[PDB]
């Protein structure tokens, strides 16, 4: 029982998205943490653990197909300065992952595995359920205005 | 005992208001749910369930009068895009109900049954307790301003 | 992402089945309770709310596809007088559900969305459990006889 | 210490009755479950596991006599469609077991083992305790009539 | 609504795998029960009930398709003497199941049922989650050695 | 108050060791997880999370110095096949971190900050409490021999 290496690569190209998404959420989480924009920092910190949960079940599956996880390669990572830029860039990153997950399942359905597609749809169902929130968030600032939007995301701590 | 048919349609035209008001509340409750306006979405879900409670006690009464509920015919339903139009539209819907309910009871009390008028006033007492609320709500946006009014209706959760 | 309207209308014609099924279940639930037929009216009221919430998970899907729910148009609704007629009627109503749902998902799997079809099977799996039950119930009346079948559906509770 | 192969086979001929009886009870338990005949399906599922508890202690016993359990051969299994003949069919299956077990224990007492026939009587006290019950059941249908007898075993589900 | 017989037989040949695997797991569990290798027999008894859980949901499906379960005929069942042979033979039995499951779901997906394939994948997901553990165990012995592998399976209790 | 840039890369070259260390632990932890080498797999998962506790306060330090964390580039990561190779490889990785931590604090004390060096010693106390343990582990195999050493790592559960 050996996985077809393209299907393995179809798993593997998903994996490079995982490691980059860990750091770009977490540093931005640590970015706003100094910036005091408090409740949104609580969101992306709790969000980042789900991709840790997303990546681990990915990691087991290729071992069931007797694969070799490359944790060495990486994609390019970006940073922003205001949150709109932070909300615009990762959208493309979330726009990046879907089509790869889209194009993977149609071909892997043609090649007789069922179980790895069940992994692939499940993570794909998360991100479409994820990206809309950002799409909800951005204009909700943008129609309203950033300053009053900034005026509600902060609070003084409990010393 | 047989229900008088004139009273029966007076119950019935109220029922047509009920089913239409269910959907126009609920979809607009689901509309702001996507639009992140969290707290009023909790409120509009709470308003919809009372009309669901309003309709069932309406429903059994005509069966006591041995009637046939038309759950088939409806009235025209509208939608809005900002909240103010939604607050303007349902006002007319609330303006639609009361005067017709005002029309029914006097004619009903003229014809010797008491019991459905008790249902009439009880359902009237809610909407007169309801129509003023949005009437207070809309000017409170309008005097103040919509953008800051939007600045308190959301929640990141 | 914008939903393809052929998927959207196929979501939409499911919705028209949903609203009509609410009223025909509930009124017939409000039929037999006056008729004393108690536990099936408990069952029919219990049958309503699952079919209710089936439409809500239908509803929230199409706004992700940026759609406009027609909560205005309906299908034709029927009533009966004895329960056998009701059990014959809703069978056809459930007979209308599956094949159209069967007609959809093949095309939906043919057109590069997966996520909506998971709802499509999920609403299907319920009515698989539903249509046989009423199919079971009718022969129980028919092999036995209606009168003794009425002789177990009523209690002294009012 | 080695078991005498006749006694082993006489233990073994019980075992063929065991696995056959498990399926013929369980499918009928699943049959009336689809047929809605509720409490008998509760009773048939409950009666089946005692036979599962029956067969396992037989399986250890031949290992104590250092035997080889044939889990391969099976006797012929039947099925019906009405409820009555199922009570007639298993009666013969109940009639099949006892006399052969009656044939054994005399020979078991004839040949200097005590312990295996203790299992034989322990299972035989069960098989008498079944055959009377179904015999009590069937005439109670038969004197009364099937339809009113059927008119008490179905009840609604949750 | 009637089940298609080619779908039905595909359920049916799966069923023959069930009853054979029940006895071969259970007796070999009862084999090491004499042989004092208790913790794997604890593993074997708990594993055997899950196939009994797999078999009943197989059974109720076909009567929804209005089918007739053949609980009558079976396939050939084997026995071993050391555990490696027991680990080698059931692997083939697990190798027997999955391709037949692979052969079924491709065809019935072309033939307009969805629901029984959901049953088929669910048991198929178990066996691929099963057969690796067999494959994990057997190489772990022969790399290490059998006698020390025997040196960890008794309990004296 | 601005961080002196020489301090910043000396924080940063520690950081490049950090992200590489998590994966080489975890994948090898996931390697033995398939291999049934479970009790040390429990240990290696515990080793991963402490490094996350080490790396975060490192990241919190540099923003006080107004720094830019390069989470982008890495160092070279290796894999092994038997545990001795794994215990030999990470030893060098443990040997890699200390001298950089050693060469830091002499300069960190030399240039009028204490607080970053307080982090620098606090991380350094961990690996000296760590590299001895793995050094103890490998020789404990080495006198003994791998097979009997492996013969206690299996749980069968
Ligand atoms: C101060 C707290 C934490 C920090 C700074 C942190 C940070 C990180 C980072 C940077 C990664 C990516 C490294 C990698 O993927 O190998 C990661 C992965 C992970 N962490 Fe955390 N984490 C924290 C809390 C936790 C806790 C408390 C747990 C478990 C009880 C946990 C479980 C995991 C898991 C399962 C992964 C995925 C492993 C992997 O994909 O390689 N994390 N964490
Ligand atoms: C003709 C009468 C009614 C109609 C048309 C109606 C309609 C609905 C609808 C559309 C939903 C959304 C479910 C979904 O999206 O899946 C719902 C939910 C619900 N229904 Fe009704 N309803 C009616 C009467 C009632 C009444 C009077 C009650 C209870 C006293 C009730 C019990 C419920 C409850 C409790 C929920 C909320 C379930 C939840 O929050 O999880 N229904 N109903
Ligand atoms: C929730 C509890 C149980 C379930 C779902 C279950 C399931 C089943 C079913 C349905 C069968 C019949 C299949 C057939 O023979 O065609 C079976 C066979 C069997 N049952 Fe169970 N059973 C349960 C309890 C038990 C227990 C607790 C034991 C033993 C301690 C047991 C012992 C057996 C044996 C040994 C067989 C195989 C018969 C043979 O090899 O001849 N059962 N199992
Ligand atoms: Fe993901
Ligand atoms: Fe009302
Ligand atoms: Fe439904
Ligand atoms: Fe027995
Ligand atoms: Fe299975
Ligand atoms: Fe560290």
């Amino acid at each position: 029982m050996q996985g077809d290496p393209e299907v393995i690569e179809f798993l593997n190209e998903q994996l490079t998205a995982e490691l980059t998404a860990i750091n770009q959420y977490f540093l931005h989480a640590k970015l706003q943490d100094h910036k005091g924009w408090t409740k949104l920092a609580k969101y992306t910190r709790a969000e980042s653990f789900d991709e840790m949960r997303h990546a681990e079940v990915l990691t087991d599956r290729i071992l069931l197909l007797d694969g070799l996880p490359n944790y060495q390669r990486l994609f390019h990572v970006r940073v922003g300065q205001s949150v709109t830029e932070m909300f615009q860039a990762d959208r493309e990153v979330e726009l990046e992952a879907i089509d790869r997950l889209r194009r993977g399942i149609e071909v892997m359905r043609a090649k007789h595995d069922i179980t790895s597609a069940n992994v692939f749809e499940a993570i794909l169902a998360d991100e479409e359920h994820h990206i809309d929130y950002l799409e909800t968030q951005l204009d909700l600032i943008e129609k309203l205005g950033e300053s009053l939007y900034l005026s509600t995301v902060i609070e003084q701590t409990q010393p």
